[PDB]
């Protein structure tokens, strides 16, 4: 199929882009470095492949989509779970994701685009909020026969993942603070789930 | 006093550095631009004034020190306050600080040093943790005759300020998400203090 070939060729470009980004550095790599190694899989690529920034955000699209589905499964294997249970399930899969070197490496790239006058980053975030994993958490909140949990469901989902994630990711990205190993992950999820569900008065 | 003159001259350098950073841009400004406008208040300045990065972190030192004392006062004007009260007091002063354009502007500068091979940023954080406002919160936690609150006091202080601050500051800095006005600040502090003290089961 010609369409399979198109998608194969795009996959080649992105893989090249990522190899460069990881190897040469995002800042050091230009679009032309990418085109040169893409060879004859890149003539002109019209499907948003018009820049280094766009290639990066194409790659980020994929990664976001896979994190989402991985985290969905973890929660899906829940049998009438308590709120505690599904929060803990989600917590563990979410926190594990942000404790891979991958997440910090992409983190650095994003932080470095703080002064980019192009704002591909703003467009990317604006244009795929639906693809973010907090939406999974939002969905359960609404299914709680609790009026506080349903009216605030988005805000609660964001709160919880923030408690799990920060300021650690931030410090990982900015100064290369060490990642959490698995024990520490579990520890922090339990710590956070308790406060979130129960408050510190207890 | 010769010592007063020294400190005056340093204050001139930093003010010049900041004016440049704000006006020309941190990335566009070099040390020599700073020295040129510093004129005869900068011959050679030996007290860590050896680079653009160091000047920035000198300025950040001051700002951090003032945020700390402002937030201390707010909590100091508390008469045997409940945990709710002093958390709310602290919340309001902390959240207000991060909703000034200043905080976002400095935020951007820091994010842009993500690839700096010099790591002045890591040294700065490592070398003045004591000066961070979360220490104020840590202090009250230990004065609670609660064993959970004292053993975890640092972790709880960091948690709370994180709930107040993120992911908003992050989005302010990365994509220029709008700041919170005062109503929204108060709203968010109350929202957060409730969950923190009481959990979502209620
Ligand atoms: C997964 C992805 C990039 C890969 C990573 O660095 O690991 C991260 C980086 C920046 C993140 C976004 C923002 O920086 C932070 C926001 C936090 C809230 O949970 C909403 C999602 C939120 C809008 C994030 C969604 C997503 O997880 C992002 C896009
Ligand atoms: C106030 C100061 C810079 C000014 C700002 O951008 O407004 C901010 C920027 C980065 C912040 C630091 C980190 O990025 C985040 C950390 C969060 C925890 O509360 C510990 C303090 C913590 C280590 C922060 C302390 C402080 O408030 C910093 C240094």
């Amino acid at each position: 199929t010609p369409s399979q070939k198109v998608l194969a060729r795009q996959e080649k470009i992105k893989a090249v882009a990522l190899e460069l980004f990881l190897t040469k550095g995002y800042q050091e790599t230009s679009l032309s470095d990418i085109i040169k190694l893409s060879g004859g899989s890149y003539s002109n690529i019209y499907d948003g492949f018009k820049s280094k920034e766009g290639l990066f955000f194409e790659i980020l699209d994929d990664i976001c989509k896979k994190h989402f589905h991985l985290i969905y499964s973890k929660t899906q294997e829940i049998k009438n779970g308590t709120l505690k249970e599904i929060l803990t399930s989600f917590g563990l899969a979410f926190i594990e994701i942000f404790n891979q070197p991958e997440a910090v490496a992409f983190g650095k790239i994003i932080y470095s685009q703080v002064y980019d006058k192009d704002r591909h980053l703003a467009n990317w975030i604006e244009n795929n909020q639906q693809n973010f994993s907090y939406n999974i958490l939002m969905g359960f909140f609404k299914q709680q026969n609790n009026s506080y949990m349903k009216k605030n469901a988005e805000k609660l989902a964001v709160l919880f993942c923030t408690m799990l994630k920060e300021p650690y990711h931030h410090l990982n990205v900015l100064i290369n603070a060490p990642l959490k190993n698995k024990k520490e992950q579990k520890e922090h999820v339990e710590f956070v789930v308790n406060v979130f569900l129960n408050g510190i008065n207890s």
